[PDB]
C-alpha cells in the first residue's frame, strides 16, 4: 500500500503533486485486475491541472509514501520489482503506447528486491529523461508487490500480484529528438496470467530465478536508479 507524493527534478523538489501533476487515486489500495482500465493510470485517470517541466538529460525522481510523507514507504512484506514507462499525453495512455525506461527486480550482490531498496531510499527512484520529441508525456511508475503472487487474481480475487501505479504529467521542453519514441505496449493488455513475473512464489523459488514482466527496457533509455536524491525532512 503506497502512493506518489510528488517528484524531484535534478535534485530539486517540485512540491506536493497529489491531484496537481500526479493523477492520484483516492487511496493506496492496489490494482489487481490485469484486464481493467485501472491498469493504465490507476482508478482516477483524468487530466490534472499541472505538468512538470523537464529537459532531455534531466533526472526525474518519483517519491512514494505509505500513510504520510517520508514514512515507512511500503510494507516490508511487499517484495517485488519497479518499472517506469512513458507515453505521449495525447494517447491518454490508450493503445500500444507505453515504452519501458527502467526496470529493477532483484539485486543479487545485495540480496535485495527493488521494493526493499525503495524503502531504504525514502521512497525515491529516478529515470533520466530521454531525447524524445518535445511535448506532453505521461510517466507511469509501477511497483509490483509479489507477496500473494503465487495465486492469480483471475482465479482467486482475494490474492494475486498487486500493482501500485502512478502517472505523472511531465512536459519535455528542450530535446533534440535524437531518439524518437518507438512502439509501445498497452496497459491493460501487456500483462496476462502467463506473462513471466506475474505468477511467482517468492517464498520457495530463489529470487535469482525471477524474471520481470516484459517488455524489455528500450535501448534509447538513459538510465535510472533507486536511491535518495533529496531530504524531505529539511522542508
Ligand atoms: O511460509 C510461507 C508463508 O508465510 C507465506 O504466507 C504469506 C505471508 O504473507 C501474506 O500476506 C500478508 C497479507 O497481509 C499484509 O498485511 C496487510 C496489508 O494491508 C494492511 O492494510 C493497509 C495498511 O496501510 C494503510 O494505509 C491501508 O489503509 C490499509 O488498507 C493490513 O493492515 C495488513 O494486514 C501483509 O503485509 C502480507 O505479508 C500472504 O497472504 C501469505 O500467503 O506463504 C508461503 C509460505 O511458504
Ligand atoms: C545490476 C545492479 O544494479 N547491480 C548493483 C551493483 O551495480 C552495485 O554495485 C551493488 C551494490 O551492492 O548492488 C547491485
Ligand atoms: C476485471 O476487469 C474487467 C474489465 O473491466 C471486468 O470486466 C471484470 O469484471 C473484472 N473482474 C473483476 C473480478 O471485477
Ligand atoms: C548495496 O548495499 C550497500 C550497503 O548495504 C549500499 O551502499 C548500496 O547502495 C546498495 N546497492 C544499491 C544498488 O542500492
Ligand atoms: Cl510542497
Ligand atoms: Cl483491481
Ligand atoms: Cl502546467
Ligand atoms: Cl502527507
Ligand atoms: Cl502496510
Ligand atoms: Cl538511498
Ligand atoms: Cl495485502
Ligand atoms: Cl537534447
Ligand atoms: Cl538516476
Ligand atoms: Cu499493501
Amino acid at each position: 500500500h503506497t502512493l506518489v507524493w510528488g517528484v524531484w527534478v535534478n535534485g530539486v523538489d517540485q512540491g506536493d503533486g497529489r491531484n496537481i501533476y500526479i493523477r492520484s487515486p483516492p487511496n493506496n489500495n492496489p490494482v489487481k485486475n490485469l484486464t481493467s482500465p485501472d491498469m493504465t493510470c490507476n482508478v482516477d485517470n483524468r487530466v490534472v491541472p499541472k505538468s512538470v517541466p523537464v529537459n532531455a538529460g534531466d533526472t526525474l525522481t518519483f517519491e512514494w509514501y505509505h500513510n504520510t510523507r517520508d514514512d515507512d514507504i511500503i510494507a516490508s512484506s511487499h517484495h517485488g520489482p519497479i518499472a517506469v514507462y512513458i507515453a505521449p499525453a495525447a494517447s491518454n495512455g490508450q493503445g500500444n503506447v507505453w515504452v519501458k525506461l527502467f526496470e529493477d527486480a532483484y539485486n543479487v550482490t545485495n540480496s535485495t528486491w527493488a521494493v526493499d531498496r525503495l524503502i531504504t531510499a525514502h521512497g525515491q527512484h529516478s529515470v533520466v529523461v530521454p531525447h524524445v520529441a518535445p511535448g506532453d508525456y505521461l510517466f507511469r511508475a509501477e511497483i509490483i508487490a509479489l507477496h500473494e503472487a503465487d495465486s492469480l487474481y483471475s482465479q482467486n480475487p482475494i490474492r494475486g500480484a498487486q500493482f501500485y501505479i502512478s502517472c505523472a504529467q511531465i512536459t519535455i521542453n528542450s530535446s533534440d529528438d535524437s531518439t524518437p519514441l518507438p512502439a509501445g505496449v498497452p496497459f491493460p493488455g501487456a500483462y496476462t496470467d502467463s506473462t513471466p513475473g506475474i505468477q511467482f512464489n517468492i517464498y520457495t523459488t530463489p529470487a535469482t530465478s525471477y524474471v520481470a514482466p516484459p517488455p524489455s527496457v528500450w535501448s534509447g533509455a538513459l538510465g535510472g536508479s533507486i536511491a535518495q536524491v533529496g531530504d524531505a525532512s529539511l522542508e
